[PDB]
C-alpha cells in the first residue's frame, strides 16, 4: 500500500518505516524536522532496503497535507507527527495542544477532502489516566491524563472517534503504548535524545556513556517488589512491527479499533538499570531521590487484544532493548549527523 | 475597559454587547456572520446607547486576532463565538472540534502574542457530562460530555486551565450555563434560529406563531414532579449581565474562576409550556413522544458561588423569559432582516 507516514523521520516513525518499505510499500514521510534530522533518511533507505519520498512541512498545514494525500494516491496515513514531552507540555501546554490536537484535525480535514480513510493514531497509554485496575485494558474507560501532553492525546483519540461515528466508512486504530526503548538491531538507527533525555532507557544510557553523572531513582518506597516504580518498555521494532501489522490488517475495516501495544509485563527502575549494567559492561551510577511528580507505583498494559485480533505479540526482551540501545549509542555517539 | 467580544453579534453576545456599552465600556465585535446579520449592530448601538466597533472575520484566524487586539488596545475578551448546535456537532463534529477548540486556541495564542491576559470564557454547563450529584456546584469534577458539542466545550476548558498554569498572571473566566431565553424588554433584539430551532423555547415560540404545529415532549414518565424532563432556564439578559460582571470583577485577577450561571432552579417541560401558552395569549400545542437521546431526567446548576463571590443572581422569572421572548417573536416575526 501507499503509506504516508508522519513524523516519519523521528524515533519510532524512523524504525516503523523501515519495516514498512521491508514488506514493500510505498512510504511517503511528511515530517517538519522539529525533533529528527535529515540524516535519518539515508539510513532509512538502506535498512529498508527501498525508498521512501520525503517531505519536509507540518501537519498543521492543510493545505499542503491535502496536496500530498492527492500527488501520492495515499491509501492509509500512520501518523506519529507530534510533540511528546510531559514536562514540557506543562511549561508550553499551548504548543501541545496546537501540535497534537490542532495538527491531527488539520491533518484528518485535509483526509476527508482527499478522500482518504485509513488511519493509524500513533496514541498512548497516558489516556487511561487514573482510571484503573491494572493492567490497563481496552474495555476499561480512560480517566483524566495529568499533562497537557496526556490530555491532547485523549482529546485526539476523542475527535478521532466522533468522526468515526460521523463517517462510518473511515479505518481507524488507536494503537496506546506506553514506553518504546531499543534501536534497530544494526546499530544504525536508535533514540536521538536533544537536550536531557526524558526516558529513562536514554537518560541512563547517557549516565552510562559518562554523560550524566548519576541516574536520579525517583521514590524507592513504591509498594513494588523491590521498592522503585513499574513501569511497561517495549522494543521500539516490536512497535514498529505492531503499526505496520495494525496497517495490513485494518485497512478498509471500518470502526474505532484500539490496541494496546506492549510486552503485558512491567519491569521496575532497578530491574532496567540492572539490564543496562548488563549491556554496557559497568554499573550505572544512581542514586535514589523522593517520589516524583505525575508518577504512580506501578502499571502496564494488558495486551492480549492485539495478540487475539492481530495476531501480534512483542518478541524482544527487556535485555536486548538494553543491548539496542547500548548498541546505537556505542557505534553513534554523537547521534545522527548535521 | 476595551473589550474585545468575539461572537458579539449573536444571541447572546449581542445581549452582552449593549449591557457592556450601557456601563460605558469600549466595545469591539469580532463576528464571522455564521449565525447572525449586520443588521444587529445598529440595534445593538442604539440599546446600548453607544457605538459599538464591528470586526467581520474568523477566531481561527490567528493573524487577525493578533492585529485586532493591537490595534484596539484590548484590555479583556468575551469568548462567544462558536458552534453550539448539539445534533450537528454529531453529525459534523470535525466543524465543531475546529471551530470551538481550535477557534479558542487561536484566540488565545493571539493574545498571548498581544499580551492580552484577560478572558472570559462563555462555557457551558454540559462539561458535567454525567458527573452529578444535583444541582451541580463547581467543586463537582466534571463528567464526560456526550456530544462532539459537550467534549469541545470541556476540551476547551481544560486547555483554557493549562495555558493558566503556565501563565499565572492570566485571568479566566469559565462562565458554565444552560439553558439562556428571553431577549430584550425592548423586543428588537432576541434569539433568531434559522432552521428547526435547537431549544425548548424558541421550538415553542415557533409553534406559537403557527410555524409548527405540534411540540414533541421526549418522555412524559421521568421522575419528576410532572413526568417530563426538568432543566434550568435562565433569562438573556441575566446571563449578558453575568458576563459583564464577571469581566469588571475578575479583571487583573489571576487564575481560573470558575461560576455556573444559572437561577439555581430547574422548570420541567409542561412548565416551560405553561408559561409560554399564558405569555402569548393560546394553548400552545404539543403532544408526547418517548424519552429522547442523550437526555436525563432532572438537572439545574448550583449558582451560591457567583452570589456570594460577583454579588451575581438572577433577576427575572420564568414567565418574564416567555413574555420577553413573545414579544420579540411578535414584533419581529421575521427576525432579523437580510
Ligand atoms: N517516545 C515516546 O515515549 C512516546 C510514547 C507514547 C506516544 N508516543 C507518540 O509517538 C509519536 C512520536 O513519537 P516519537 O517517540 O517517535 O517522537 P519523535 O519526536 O522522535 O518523532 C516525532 C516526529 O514528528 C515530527 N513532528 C513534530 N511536530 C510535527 C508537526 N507539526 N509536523 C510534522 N512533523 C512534526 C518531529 O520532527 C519528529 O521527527 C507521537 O504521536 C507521540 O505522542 C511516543
Ligand atoms: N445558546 C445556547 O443554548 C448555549 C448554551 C451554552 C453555551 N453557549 C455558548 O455561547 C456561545 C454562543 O452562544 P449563542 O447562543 O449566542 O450562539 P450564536 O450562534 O447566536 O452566537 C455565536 C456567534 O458566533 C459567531 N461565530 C461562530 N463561529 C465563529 C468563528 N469561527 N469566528 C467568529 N464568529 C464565529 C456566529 O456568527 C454568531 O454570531 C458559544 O460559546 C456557545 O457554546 C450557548
Ligand atoms: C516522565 C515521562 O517521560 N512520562 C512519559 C512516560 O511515563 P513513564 O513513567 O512510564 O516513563 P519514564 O521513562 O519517564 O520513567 C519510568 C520510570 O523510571 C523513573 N525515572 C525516569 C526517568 C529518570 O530520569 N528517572 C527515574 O527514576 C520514573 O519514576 C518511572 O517510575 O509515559 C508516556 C508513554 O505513553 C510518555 O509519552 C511520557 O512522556
Ligand atoms: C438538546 C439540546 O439542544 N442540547 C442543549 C441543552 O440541553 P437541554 O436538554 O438542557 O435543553 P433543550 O432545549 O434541548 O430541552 C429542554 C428540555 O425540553 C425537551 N425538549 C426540547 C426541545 C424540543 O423540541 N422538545 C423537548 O421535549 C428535552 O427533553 C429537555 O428535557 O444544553 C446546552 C446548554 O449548556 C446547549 O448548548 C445544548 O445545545
Ligand atoms: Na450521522
Ligand atoms: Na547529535
Ligand atoms: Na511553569
Ligand atoms: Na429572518
Amino acid at each position: 500500500m501507499r503509506v504516508l507516514v508522519t513524523g516519519g523521520s523521528g524515533y519510532i516513525g524512523s524504525h516503523t518505516c523501515v519495516q514498512l518499505l521491508q514488506n514493500g510499500h510505498d512510504v511517503i514521510i511528511l515530517d517538519n524536522l522539529c525533533n529528527s534530522k535529515r540524516s535519518v533518511l539515508p539510513v532509512i533507505e538502506r535498512l529498508g532496503g527501498k525508498h521512501p519520498t520525503f517531505v519536509e512541512g507540518d501537519i498543521r498545514n492543510e493545505a499542503l497535507m491535502t496536496e500530498i494525500l492527492h500527488d501520492h494516491a495515499i491509501d492509509t496515513v500512520i501518523h506519529f507527527a507530534g510533540l511528546k514531552a510531559v514536562g514540557e507540555s506543562v511549561q508550553k501546554p499551548l504548543e501541545y495542544y496546537d501540535n497534537n490536537v490542532n495538527g491531527t484535525l488539520r491533518l484528518i480535514s485535509a483526509m476527508r477532502a482527499a478522500n482518504v480513510k485509513n488511519f493509524i493514531f500513533s496514541s498512548s497509554a497516558t489516556v487511561y489516566g487514573d482510571n484503573p485496575k491494572i493492567p490497563y485494558v481496552e474495555s476499561f474507560p480512560t480517566g483524566t491524563p495529568q499533562s497537557p501532553y496526556g490530555k491532547s492525546k485523549l482529546m485526539v483519540e476523542q475527535i478521532l472517534t466522533d468522526l468515526q461515528k460521523a463517517q462510518p466508512d473511515w479505518s481507524i486504530a488507536l494503537l496506546r503504548y506506553f514506553n518504546p526503548v531499543g534501536a534497530h538491531p544494526s546499530g544504525d538507527m536508535g533514540e536521538d535524545p536533544q537536550g536531557i533525555p526524558n526516558n529513562l532507557m536514554p537518560y541512563i544510557a547517557q549516565v552510562a556513556v559518562g554523560r550524566r553523572d548519576s541516574l536520579a531513582i525517583f521514590g524507592n518506597d513504591y509498594p513494588t517488589e523491590d521498592g522503585t516504580g513499574v513501569r511497561d518498555y517495549i522494543h521500539v521494532m516490536d512497535l514498529a512491527d505492531g503499526h505496520v501489522v495494525a496497517m495490513e490488517k485494518l485497512a478498509n475495516k471500518p470502526g474505532v479499533h484500539i490496541y494496546n501495544l506492549g510486552a503485558g509485563v512491567g519491569n521496575s527502575v532497578l530491574d532496567v538499570v540492572n539490564a543496562f549494567s548488563k549491556a554496557c559492561g559497568k554499573p550505572v551510577n544512581y542514586h535514589f531521590a523522593p517520589r516524583r511528580e505525575g508518577d504512580l507505583p506501578a502499571y502496564w498494559a494488558d495486551a492480549s487484544k492485539a495478540d487475539r485480533e492481530l495476531n501480534w505479540r512483542v518478541t524482544r526482551t527487556l535485555d536486548e532493548m538494553a543491548q539496542d540501545t547500548w548498541h546505537w549509542q556505542s557505534r553513534h555517539p554523537q547521534g545522527y549527523p548535521d
